């Protein structure tokens, strides 16, 4: 599985680059041909407006997006973390 | 298709009858065996906080687990959405 994963670790480690982002949750992601989509649910802060998580969604995307030129779709959504959360999974 | 038809539209109808659901925006499921796997994504208020939109994921997840009861894995979180969106897709 080293394909995937190592795509699976770069999505993270680009989207826990982006400030705001307090882990990612979920995430799946697949070949399609030689290109990827993926779906990934963020940790926010649970104070966040939903607009202002959805900022978060956006910047994540543009990271994502542009660190990995293989990704053509990808779908970015958050849910509450707090800090020191062990309520949730994360990666 | 009407077996999966028929449920995704008992889930949206009860999901709907949620207050603090502004439409669902996603949803897929299927069939494990005789049960029932599903993933949503509601609309909520862009101004609530995440706090507040994960009580209204908490509520749907009672209602529509509640109303199906073949359903027996439910993912429900949230996205922003204005009245009058013609942004986001909807059901
Ligand atoms: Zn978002
Ligand atoms: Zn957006
Ligand atoms: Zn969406
Ligand atoms: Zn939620
Ligand atoms: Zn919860
Ligand atoms: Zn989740």
């Amino acid at each position: 599985g080293s394909h995937m994963e190592a795509v699976q670790n770069r999505i993270v480690e680009a989207a826990e680059r982006v400030p705001g982002v307090r882990g990612v949750i979920h995430l799946r992601a697949r070949y399609v041909g030689q290109d990827i989509w993926a779906n990934m649910i963020i940790g926010v802060d649970p104070e966040n407006t939903v607009e202002q998580a959805h900022e978060i969604c956006e910047a994540v995307q543009a990271a994502v997006c542009g660190k990995i030129r293989r990704i053509e779709s990808l779908h970015v959504s958050a849910e509450a973390r707090e800090i020191g959360d062990t309520t949730k999974p994360s990666f």
